[PDB]
Order: structure tokens, then sequence, then C-alpha cells
């Protein structure tokens, strides 16, 4: 039997150390207390349109932060990765006349899991800083205990970002009519801009066409609907904003609307699985390399005992060394045992590299490449390529290599080559999005 | 004040001589019982989306024959120039953005004005021949004398006609996904032809893109309004067709939903003017180099006395030597008296030649020319070119010269160089839409 | 194999003897040179609407003429006809919130199955009276002989009633804000035109709440989908009109969306079942107190191999004695056989008493209770009652004894207590579409 | 000129004493950092909206809290409330067929202006509760003192409510097929609850004859539009969430789509009308018995210079005894000035009695008793009575005396009693809006 805090009875990865427990609980208690930041009913529409993904009539778009972090909390850097991903979505739409499910990593994805649990400089040795819910990125004992009021801080930045997005999506900015306005300042003087303006330019003449055929009334030109996902991590906070359903009585976690699994909390007999199992929303798992056929097989037991086409995503980061290797012999698994599952690729968390001194490249050649390869393998083995899943920012940077020009090195980027790790920019983004565009079309020709 | 029969005690030009009056009586009575072609409110939609083109928000395509005749009389005929309709609306529609009203010259289109009311043969003289409404083309003494039974078969080819019109339009003929379907097979192996691909191309990734994002649902993609029109000549027809609107009580000429005055009848004091100036349906007049801006408005006075933007239709038809000399002081009379009024072109009858034998020929280049010169005086008087008046075939023919091919001399298409005019065919038709399209689209620029 | 002429080599019942077959045949090559009255694309769509009917998910109106007449082609007949379709649909699209697939009686209704080929008046024998498209109802050797230029006649009334129709469907006359319109005058003082006029209201203020939502743009308010039916009994006049789809090569008889094979010439080896065999249109079938079933499936079987469910209405008749005892061994074969149709109730062809005389007679009472008998036997049987097939007709009448009030006995209904039958009048129409949508909303509730 | 801090320079009523100016300086900086609550393209659609209830074409429905508490700060409280809110609207929508632009008083609601600036109790002088924004309701020194920090605990408490509204809003809460889930289950047992019942079915009815007509697809019947609104009082708040349009350059009040200023804070050369002078937002002021008519047209000259139909709505709160001598002569002013506003009833803050003991009472039958006067002087007078104004809840309370029911006394409502005022509960609201529908009837009639 499941409740909200039966994760509690699991071994567990990845959680901080809380020095004082009775003020752990009481921060719970409050938040308890809070409002939801996602209605129940919003989690199953997703789930409506994860099975139109898996049922290959949709594709899955879900890009946004590495890590969101309290010290960059404004409208103008979420309203810039909106644009991005309204950006990329309308190129797929269009290009390839497929919807696409749209998905933020935003309003919720502070917490980050580490490889190790310390972190040592010149002699000292402090906890790892696991994301601005936990604790604090400067390398001091004060920054790195674990302090339970930072649960009520990213709640807060969270209501105010998901209220702005809705605001966008619902209010204006996401109308049709706002094509151009999506494409970033910086996206200018290249092949891939001017490829962007010929698009939207193709989009103004369809409105034009339909209002002049007398539609232009249909309110799904003027809106958009978008969903927020972040990876389940710190289960304190999951479980204080898992609420039931007024009129079902089933739960669900309503921090977000989808919720993911790690690749490094994904153990069977684990917290994390523990607490998925049990609540609603449409969720995803993270499947490296260490995954084999049979251990996937008995996830997705635990994960979609009824086998339900909306509820699974299985996002796959397995480095574009390792994805034809490796994929194949899980879709077989898959397509063997009858099972329902929504297929993404993660084409970054498999390539990146970490030098001995700790600083993290990404090779947007090898993103591409291992996008690419995703596809391939989809082709060749009978099944759907049903999403892309990626870190990315509407700033003016360049974080990944291997891009059309060279990495940036601001400081404000310091954070995603050391604790986080690369984001796409919007270059990188739009290319991809062709790519994508393109590789779809051929699907469905 | 106005009746149906208050045209008979006017002075009137172009009618036939029937050769028992009594009988010609009983068929009009006959006719007079029978069912409406149209509805009056359907008229009174054409009047309304008159005052759109009047306004400048949308175009007035009317096309058709030359003079239906009852020798052809098929499905086929009336299917291949509805296509072409069809294949012109939809080129400026989506290339320009611009709604077209879409008006067949069709379903009554029997009565021809002749220059002469008689035709001389090696010493023998006959009445003329007045379109198959009225007599017959041979050159004998029983085709030639007008035969009263005559009128009821036009109205039964009219109803057969109009029926599959109204099927075609409603039942999904028109459905925008048959695109490529409106194309003549005839119309291939051309720069024209892959023109057309090409927009038709465009239309299939608008629909595409509609349908992804959740439209395509609209019964406006799938259906589109047809209008019929026909000059107003035998005016026996036209009062045995005109019946009170049962709401209303105000009189409606039911045999189409358009009607217009020819060049040769129009005079202030005639038939053809009181007929018209009492019935509720939108209505034309053809304007010829004999027109004066003075008499267009006395005209204009008597035909849209409360100067209703829906109601009337100028078709200007000057030549291509004639329209830059004689249309401006037309509209500046229109303008400097505040007229509401629908101007169109008519390219064809101001731009035939006819030799000492007989032999009818029209230039396309000439028609070109006065559409071109047409929608410049617009330009240069501010005013609005508001409609293009054609006369078009489905056919495998070409009947003017000019063309990018030479023209074709079948027997099918000597009834057109000689009681009739030369016909655009789909090619002519087709270019001439796109140089319309584009030139609409610089219009709204 | 099957030809649109292929009946001509069966065994056929009905059918009139005409005096000069190479004039017969000539007649038959001018009808097959003349449009059709349909699109073969408008056939699929009422296919594809008997579907929905079939599954449960729609109710079939079907009604209209006894047999219409030469002497009897108004504009204003057609129209109250229509309007008491129109009220007939609306009170049970808005009572039972269920679709109503309309289909008229109308538009080539003519031909006439007679119990006896000949009649005897006073010692002279006729050949029987078989139809305005066959001969003329006068007792007298002129009128009663086969006249083949009599189905050119029928042609003509058929297009101009159609186009009428259309235009009446599409043009505006049908729509929802018309709702009291379609009120004849006759219908007041009572409390069924009261509940009606209620029910109108109520329509009233669900397009003005509709208004105030931001909808009452949608076409679907405003035009109706109507087609034509008409029972296929003089094959010359039905293989005229036969013609291929353009797209798929397929034949469709394009006289009328529908055809029904009457109760006296389904002979599974005879001519009628042969004709229908091979078109593509959904069609119907008679089926009375002869029918056993045996004999049912083995004629489903070659109207319907491939168990298509919009394909075949069987429109049963037994009369209100004979419903409930030879019913339900007909739906259990359907069932046990598990065959897909649309069920339909005629409930006036069984429930006519012919006096000594030749007099006919029909009791509303009695028409109700088949009515009322035919959804019980469903009910019992778990089938769906899918539709009702009734003749009725918009004139100040009243034919059929049993209503609220006695008969008239004008002139003009003469020929429907001889030649024809006695039709509801629209009070009792209006009442048995109460019944239907009380019964409908009862089996949905 | 005008900017965000140019109030400052005004003088200013209602305004606390904070004890440090840089503390509340660093306050006022980082609320202006953080994202705004509404997107300026908002505020622009509610101005639009607010144009057409001018224009007499939709009715404006403004209610939510008295003023918003930290200590009842819930998911519930915010649903129940939003319930009622949608039961008055889709009552007055089908009833009445008029459009409703539903405001709450929700989501920043804190700030409350007070007749007195301190309270005394035995011997011991405090500064005034001015509600949660500024300081505490507990008669203390602690709680007393203005704390700025209040300023982010109320942005943060209004985000988290307003990402909620829109969540419900959009997300499926407000879709037409909820009808009967808007009653909360202490409507019921009686006369009331019944009629809304029969409402809801006859809502039920409409859209169960949309779905057969085929349409139940418009998003229009799923989703509704949302806005909120509070009085803007504590100007610190409001300047720091004032926000320029991206697109262009003009200033909105970002803290709520509408803001109000207060009977008490209404100086014509005061602080609050400097500030909403500038800002783009639709705006309201109060007006009671104090304004006379040249004092309100001077005011309109500043608050609405252009004149703009959808900038300002006049909230007329008089008393039941003074709408009637008070309210005429502002109208005739308006009228003969030729001023666009919007006219609302607030019937609840001139109709408030303050015994000596300072415990408040509002008796629903002077509430109702004023609305009707305020609709029969617009009916006298010929302008539009536009909307209501009201203070509601969704909790099981009953405040207002000369309900249905006595009030209840609970320690919960002690606030609305002394500090705050006695609401509405849902069953006077329902009430109030059935007597407003049968009224706007009338009207539109
Ligand atoms: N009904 C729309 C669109 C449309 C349908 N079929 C068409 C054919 C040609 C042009 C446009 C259309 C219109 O008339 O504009
Ligand atoms: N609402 C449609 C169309 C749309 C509106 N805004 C968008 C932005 C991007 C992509 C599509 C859209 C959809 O989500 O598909
Ligand atoms: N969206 C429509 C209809 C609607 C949906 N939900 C509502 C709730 C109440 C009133 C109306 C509605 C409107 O705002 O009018
Ligand atoms: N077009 C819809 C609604 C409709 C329009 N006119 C009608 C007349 C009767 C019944 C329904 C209708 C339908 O056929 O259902
Ligand atoms: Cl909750
Ligand atoms: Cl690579
Ligand atoms: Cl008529
Ligand atoms: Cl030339
Ligand atoms: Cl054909
Ligand atoms: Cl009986
Ligand atoms: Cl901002
Ligand atoms: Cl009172
Ligand atoms: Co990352
Ligand atoms: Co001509
Ligand atoms: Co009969
Ligand atoms: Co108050």
């Amino acid at each position: 039997s499941w409740s909200p805090e039966s994760w509690r009875a699991k071994p567990i990865q990845q959680q901080p150390e809380y020095p004082d427990a009775a003020h752990l609980a009481r921060v719970e208690q409050t938040l308890a207390g809070y409002p939801p930041l996602v209605f129940a009913g919003e989690a199953r529409e997703l789930r409506r349109q994860f099975a139109e993904v898996t049922a290959g009539r949709a594709f899955l778009l879900q890009g946004g932060d590495c890590a969101e972090s309290f010290a960059e909390f404004s409208a103008a850097k979420i309203r810039d990765t909106f644009k991005v991903l309204l950006q990329m979505a309308v190129v797929m739409t269009f290009a390839a006349g497929c919807p696409v499910v749209k998905v933020g990593r935003m309003a919720g994805q502070f917490a980050k899991p580490r490889s190790s649990g310390d972190e040592t400089q010149n002699g000292v040795t402090l906890p790892a800083y696991r994301g601005d819910i936990v604790n604090g990125i400067g390398f001091d004992e004060k920054s790195r205990v674990p302090d339970p009021e930072r649960l009520l801080q990213a709640y807060h930045q969270s209501t105010a970002s998901l209220n702005l997005l809705r605001a966008f999506a619902q209010g204006g900015f996401a109308d049709l009519h706002q094509v151009h306005r999506w494409n970033l300042d910086f996206i200018a003087n290249s092949a891939l801009a001017e490829r962007y303006q010929q698009l939207a330019d193709r989009i103004d003449e369809t409105l034009a066409f339909m209002r002049a055929c007398g539609l232009d009334s249909a309110p799904q030109l003027r809106e958009t609907s978008f969903f927020t996902a972040h990876e389940a991590l710190l289960l304190n906070y999951e479980e204080a904003l898992t609420r039931r359903d007024s009129l079902t009585g089933e739960w669900y976690d309503c921090s977000a609307h989808m919720l993911w699994i790690g690749d490094r909390t994904r153990q069977i007999d684990g917290a994390h699985v523990e607490m998925l199992r049990g609540v609603g929303n449409p969720i995803g798992v993270k499947v490296g390399p260490s995954m084999d056929s049979e251990e996937l097989i008995r996830l997705i037991d635990i994960l979609n005992p009824d086998n339900d086409p909306g509820r699974l995503n299985l996002i796959v980061r397995m480095g574009a060394d390792k994805v034809g290797d490796h994929l194949p012999r899980l879709i077989q698994a898959i397509q063997r045992e009858g099972r329902q599952v929504l297929w993404s690729s993660d084409p970054m968390h498999g390539n990146t590299i970490k030098a001995s001194s700790g600083y993290k490249t990404r090779d947007f050649a090898r993103v591409l490449a291992e996008v690419r390869q995703f596809f391939e393998v989809h082709q060749a083995e009978g099944s759907y390529a049903g999403g892309i899943h990626i870190e990315m920012t509407g700033q003016n940077v360049t974080e990944c290599i291997g891009g059309s020009r060279p990495i940036t090195e601001d400081g404000l980027s310091d954070r995603y080559h050391t604790h986080c790790d690369p984001r796409l920019n919007a270059d990188q983004s739009l290319e991809l999005a062709f790519l994508i565009a393109e590789t779809l079309k051929q699907v469905r020709r």
C-alpha cells in the first residue's frame, strides 16, 4: 500500500543531512498547508497528451534549466527561456505538421543530484552543494549546511515563475501572431536566423489565409498549453506538495505536472521509485548506460502496472558513443513485452566530459550525434522517437562547444561548468529544432 | 411605382419578335408557377459580400460562359468550368490573403445581345440568333423564329446546372483538401503549372499545420459559397422568375443571385434599367466607352438611390487602348458624388476584333493589358479595383490568341468566333489569377 | 459481375409495358447524358451518418411524399414539407440531445407500386396508374399508356425541387434562429403548439447563451445537411442516373442519396435487388409481415456482403397488430449473425385499411401504436430503434383518422385515399416527434 | 510628467509610519526585482472587456475578500470563493444572455483603509491595524509596528493565489460541464438551491444540444477569463510592481489587472490619484455620498483624459437611503459632459452600521435595496447599470443580517465585524445573482 510518506521506509540516495529534524518537520508542515502549483485535472490532461505522443501522433518537447537558482529569479530570464521553447515548438509544429507537447524544466527544478556527497578544497571538506532548495553554492560551512527554510523559498520562486508562465501561455504572449517576437535578438546575421524568419513569414501567410477563409477566430491560435516538470529528488518537498484530487480521491504530486526520477536514484527498491509509484501524474525515468533490459521491465511493472500509454516517459541519455550499442536491446524488450512508453532523448547528460579539475564540457556536435542516432535506432526497430529533453537558456551565452561559434566564458556561466552542466543556447536549440522537424517530416512522409 | 411587369411600358432594345403572343403568355404563366433558382436570403448574403468588396476587404471573381447552350448540357462541362473558378479563387485567397466572392456566369446565361437584329447569307435574311433561350443557331427559318417553349428548356437546364453546382460547393468537391484536383490535366509541363502545384503544396502545409494546432474542424475549410449571375436580357424570363420574399414582401429576381444590364441595353429610360430598379438583388451594369460621367451618375441614382454599398457593380469594359483615357473621369465623378460602388474589370468585351467576314478574335495580351491598366487607374485615383469579370472555359481549347501557345481551331469553338466570343482557357485564367494575386498583395502590402 | 444494366436479365415485378421500345431507349439515352441529382461524395457522407445511427449515436428521420405529382410542383409545397421535417428534427435534437439525420422522400419519389396491374371501372379495364413518371392518373387510354417522355419531366421536377431544398438547407432557411418560422400557422391554439413554442424559446435561450459565451459563430448553427431518397422502382430511370465516381471508379445511383426497395419488389433473385447490389449508396429495404428471418439474412448477404454499418437500412412496416409478433425473430437473427443494420419504423404502410370500394384509411392511433411497439421490441431485444420513415405533408389537411381533430375530405386529398395513401399532417408529425424525443431521451438516460 | 515614484511628492492619506526608512527601501528594491503578477497585455484585454460593459454589451462582476490574511492562506478558501464567483457569473450569463466580465478581489487585497490611525483599549493606544501587508491584527506593540518584510509575504501569497486561480480558470475547473460542482454543499434544501440546480440542468441540456449539433468542440466552453483587482492603497507595493510593457514602453501596475482608489484616498491632488493617473490598467474609483458632480468630472479629467471607454469604473457606494438622492446628479453630469464610464454598484460599503462598541453590522436587505435602486436610477436616467462590486466568501458562515437565516457568530467571523466588514455568503451571493439576472433580462428585453 502507498501513502505520500511511504518513501521514508525505503533505502534512499542523494538526500541531504539536515541538522535539526524538528525544524525540518515544521517547515514541511508549513509547506503542506500552502496551495499546490498544479491542479490534478491538468496532470490528467498532460497524460492524455503523453498518450498522443506514445501513439505516434505528437512529439514531446521538454526543456529548461539545469538547476534554477535564487540569485536568478527574474521575469526576463523566465520569458527568454519560454521564447526559445516556443520557437522550437512552432518550428516542429509547422515544418513537420506535428502537434508538440510543451513541458518546461521550470518552476521547481532546484534540487541537483551529485556524484559525491562532499567537496574538498585545499584541506577543507564540506557537504556537497545540492541546489538552492537544500543549501548554498558558496564553499563555506554556513552555506553548505542544509537549511529547511530553503524549501519555502523554492516554493515561493516556483509559484511566481509558474504564475508568469501561465500568464504568458494563456494571456497573449504565445499567440501565433507573435511568432517573430519569440526570436531572441542575438539570433541574427546567420543562415539559421534567416531560416526561422522565413518560417515565421510562412506562419504569417497561413494566418492571413485562415483569416481570408473566415477563421482566425479560433482560440487555439491565441494560446497554448504549457506544463512544468522537474526531477523528483528532494522527497520532503514532493511529499508536502502531494495532494488528493477533490473529485476522485487519488493522489497527485502537485509540485509540477510531470515528475521524473534521475539516473542515480532509480533503484527499484528505493525511495524515489516508491514515491512516484503512487501518484497520478505522468512521470519519467532517466535511462543511462547502466540500465539493462531485464531491470527496465521490472521498473515499468512498478511504475506503470496498468500499461497506460500516457503514464511513462523513458528519457534515454546514453552518450553519442553508446546509444547505438545500448538502446536497441531496451526497445526490443519493450516491444516483446507489449509495453506502452513514450521514448525521449536526453542528448546532454550522457555527453559531459569532466576534467581532473572538475571543469565540465559538452560538445554540441556530440549532442546532435546522439539525437541523430536516437532517431536512427527507433527507425531500425520500428518504434517511435517521441521526444527531446534538453537543458537550455535564453541568455546570450555559449556554454556548449562545437557550436557555430566559440564558447563564451562569462562568470555567470561558471556555475554551468562546475556545479551545473552546460546548457544549449538559442542558436543551438533552434538548430536542433530544425533537425528534429526534418526528421519528423521524413518519419511522417 | 414598380412591378415585375412595369418594364413592358418602357422602350426596349434587343428583344425577339415572337410569332404568337398568346403562346408566349402561356409559357410565361407556366414558368411563373415553377420554383425559383435562388432564395431571396441568398441574394441578400451576396449583397453583404459585395459590401465587403466595395469597402476594400474582399475581391469579386465573376466568370463563366459567353452563352450556355442546350447542345452542351453536361456535368463534365459544368464541373470543369467550376474547377477553373476554384483554382483562380484559391490562388487569389492564399497568395493575397484576400477573401474572394465567387460568382459564376452559369445556370442561366443563355440570352445574347446582338449588333444586328438580322443575319444575311447569300441573299437570304433571317432573324439574328439571340441565344438558345430565344431561338436556334442554325441559319434556317424554323431555327430562327423565336420559340417561347425555349424559356422552359432554359429553366430546366438552369435548375440542373445550379443543383449540381450547389452540390459541388457544399458537398465536398470544394473542400481545400481537393486543391490539386482543381487543376485540369492539360495544365502541365509549364512554369505556370509548377507555380500552381507549389501553391497547392503550401495550402496542404497550411491545413496540416492547422490540424496540428487543433483546428481542421472548421466547416469553412470544407465548403464554399458560390453564386450565379447572368445578363438580365430577356425580360419575359426574368419577370416569370421574379418573386416576393416570404418574410419581407420585397421583390427579388430569383432566376440568379446577381443580374446585370448589358452595354447595349442600359438606356436610362429603358426597360432593362426599369426591371432591375425594383428588385432586391445585387446588380451590375456594363460600362463601355460610350458612357460619360454625367449619365453614369444618373444611372446610379436610379439603380442605387439609397447608396447601399452592396447593391451595384460597375463592370468596366473599355478596351486596352481606352481604359486609361476613359475610366479616370468616371471614378472622379463617383468620388465627387460620394457613391458606393463595386468596380470590376471585364477585360474581354472591349477587346474583340471583328473582321469583315464576321470572324472574331481576342488577343490575350490585350486582355492582360486592360486588367493591368484598370488596377493602375484605380491606384492613381485612390479608389479600389474590386473585381474581375471574364468569359472562360474548362475545355482543352485555345480561343484567344496571344496566349503561351497558339489557338486551336476546333469546330466546337467556331461558335466562339462568330455568334459568341472567344473565352479564356484554364492556362490563361490561371495566369490572370496570379497577376491579380500579385497586384492585390501589393495593394494590401 | 454487375453493371448498371444487369438488372435487365432478372425477373422483375411492378414494371410498366411501354408501347414503343425504341422510343423508350431514346429517352433513356437523353437522360443518361443529363447531370446527376447528387454527387457520389454526398452519398458517402450519408453512409457515414447512417453508421452513426447504426451505432446508436444518432437517429434517422425520413419523411415526405407518398408520391410526388406533376400537378403539384410548387415552391410552397416543397418549403412547407421541409418545415415539418425541420420542426421534427429540432424537437428530437434538442429534447433528446441526439443528432438527427434528415432524409426527405422528395425530388424523385414518383413511381408507385400497385397491388394490381390494371384497374376496371364499369366494364372498362385500363393499365394501373403507376405514378406520374410512368403515366397519368386519369382513367382513360391516353393517360394510362406509359409515356417514356415522363421520365424527363420527372427528372426536371427533381432538379428544380432539390435545387430549392439545397438552397433552403444551406442558404439560411434552416438557420436555428428561424426555429419559430418552421411552425406552420395552423399549428396553433393547442397544447402541442404551445409545447413547440416553448421548445423554440429554449432554443432561442441556448443560442443567446452561446452568443454570450463567445460562440454563435459556428456555421453548424446556420445550416444543416439534407439528403433525398426514393423507392428505386422504375429501373430505367435509376440506370440512366447511375454514374461512376470520378475519383474511385465506383458506381452510384445519382438520382438520390438513398434508394430503397419496396416490400413488393424485394425478391432475392429479382431485378431491384440486382440493381442496388452494385451501387455505392446507402440503401434501404421495406420489411413487411411476409419476411422471415432466413430470407432476411440471405437478402443482407447480397445487399451488404462486407457488413458495412452505414450501408443498409431495414425499414420495418408490420402493422400495429403484428410488429410485436414478427419483429423480435428478425432482430434475433441479425444479432445471432452479427449484422450491422439501421432499423427504422415505417408505421404507415402496414396500417392501411382498404374498403371494398378501394377507399383507403389510416388511423393515426394505429400509427402511434406501431411506433411505440417498435421501440418496445428493440428495448426488449437489446438492439437500437434507429429511425422513423413517414409519409407527411405541410398542407392544411387531415388525411389520417384518429388525430386530435377529424379528417378533412378535400378533393386534393382524394388521391391520398385511392391511388396514394393517407399522409400525416403537421400536427400529427409534431406529436410523433415529441413521442420519439421522449422515448430517445429515456433510451439515453 | 509621471513616473512610478511621482506619487511620493503628493499629499497622502492612510499610509503607515515605518520605523526604518532604509529597511523599507531595501524591501522595496527586492520586490522591484521579483516577477509581476500580471502581463500588460492582460490588462489591455480587461480594458477591452470594460469597453464592452460600458457600451451595454456585457456586465462586470467583481467580488472577493474584504481583506485577505496570512492566517487564511489555503487552496480551499481560494477555490470556494472562486466557485461562488462562477456560480454568480453563469446565472447571469445564462438567464440574461449577457457576457460577464469576472474580476476577483483576490491575490492582493491586503491593505485596509481605516477611519482612525490609532486604536485604544483600556488606556493603551497603538497604531491601527492596516491589513497584513502592513502589520498584524494583534493589539500589541510588536504586531502593530509596520514591518516592511510583510510586503514580501503579501507578494508571495499573491503569486500562489493567482497561480492557482489561473490553473482553475484555464485548466478545467471552470469548464461548463462542471456547473453543478460550483454549488457549495450548504446551498441545499431551499427554493434558491433548487433554482440553481434547475438552471444548471438547463446548461447541461444546452451543452448536450450543442454536442448533437456538432459543436462542443469550442474552447470557450472549457475555460474562462479571470482577472484580479485590489485597492491601490499601499503605494510602496504598487510602485515596486509597476513595470514597463516590453513592446510599447508604457507603464502598467502589474500587481493586479485592475486597481481602484478608495473613498478615503481619492483626493484629486493626492498620491493615489497621482499613481493611477499614469498606468495603463483599467482602474476604478469608489464614489460615496461625499462626491459632488463638479469634483467627479474633475477626477475623470485626470484619470481618463482621452475618454477611453474601457479605462474607468465608477464604483458607487451610497447606502440604500442615499443612492436615489445622490446618484442621479452624478449620472446627469457624466451624460452632459459626454464621458464614457463603467458604472458599478458597491452595495456594501455604504450600508455598514458601526455601534459605539465598534461592532459592525450589514443588513442584507439594505444591500439588496441599494442594488435595486441603483438599477432604478440608471433606468430613469437612460444610462447603463454596468456592474456589481461585492465582498463575499465561500465559507459556511452568515455575516450579514437579514438573510434567509440568522447570522452565525463564529470566531473566524469576528474579524469581519471589527477590523474588516461583513461579507456575503454563497446563499446571499446567489440570491443577488438571480436578482441581477432578472433585472438584466428586463433591460435587454
Ligand atoms: N470557405 C472558404 C475557404 C475555401 C473553401 N474552398 C475554397 C475554394 C477556393 C477558395 C477558398 C475556399 C472561402 O470561401 O474562402
Ligand atoms: N495552440 C496551438 C497553436 C499554438 C499557439 N501558440 C503556439 C506556439 C508554438 C507552437 C504552437 C502554438 C498548439 O499548441 O499547437
Ligand atoms: N468562456 C465563456 C463560457 C464560460 C465558461 N465557464 C464559465 C463560467 C461562468 C460563466 C461563463 C463561463 C465565458 O466566459 O462566458
Ligand atoms: N447543423 C446542426 C444544427 C441544425 C441547424 N439547423 C437545424 C434544423 C433542425 C435540427 C438541427 C439543426 C444539425 O444538423 O444538427
Ligand atoms: Cl491542496
Ligand atoms: Cl560527434
Ligand atoms: Cl416562389
Ligand atoms: Cl497589348
Ligand atoms: Cl455524371
Ligand atoms: Cl391502436
Ligand atoms: Cl517585469
Ligand atoms: Cl431596506
Ligand atoms: Co544538467
Ligand atoms: Co461574350
Ligand atoms: Co404510401
Ligand atoms: Co470591506
